[PDB]
């Protein structure tokens, strides 16, 4: 089984590297984290920070979520992340991704008790 917090960890956390490794990073990560089983997720972001630093975001700047809900929080500092975005020729089952490294503020939705991240909303 997988709790909501565990799913966020599997889908968005990669503390191992301080930044995306090779240009093949996304293709490999989207595959190993089971993010292309039923379809190709159009976009997925991986965070290269410790879990504690990401969990701490739930006690930072409260802001509105893209879906209108208000349980989203923006990080005060910028974090190291990798955006994985499909290429123009990507088509299930052969999902392919462009790897883009970046340093930006992250916005996640938190829920639960403990109040932890369960959804990655955006980067700014
Ligand atoms: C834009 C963008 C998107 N993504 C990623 C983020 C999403 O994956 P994701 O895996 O992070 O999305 P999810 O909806 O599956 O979130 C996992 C669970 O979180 C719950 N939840 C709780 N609070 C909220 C709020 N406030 N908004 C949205 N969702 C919320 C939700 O109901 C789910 O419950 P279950 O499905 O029952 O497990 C995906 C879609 O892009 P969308 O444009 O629709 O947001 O792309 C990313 O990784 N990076 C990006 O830059």
């Amino acid at each position: 089984k997988e709790t909501a917090a565990a799913k966020f960890e599997r889908q968005h956390m990669d503390s191992s590297t301080s930044a995306a490794s090779s240009s093949n990073y996304c293709n490999q990560m989207m595959k190993s984290r089971n993010l292309t089983k039923d379809r190709c997720k159009p976009v997925n972001t991986f965070v290269h920070e410790s879990l504690a630093d990401v969990q701490a975001v739930c006690s930072q700047k409260n802001v509105a979520c893209k879906n209108g809900q208000t349980n989203c929080y923006q990080s005060y500092s910028t974090m190291s992340i990798t955006d994985c975005r499909e290429t123009g020729s990507s088509k299930y089952p052969n999902c392919a991704y462009k790897t883009t490294q970046a340093n930006k503020h992250i916005i996640v939705a938190c829920e639960g008790n403990p109040y932890v991240p369960v959804h990655f909303d955006a980067s700014v």
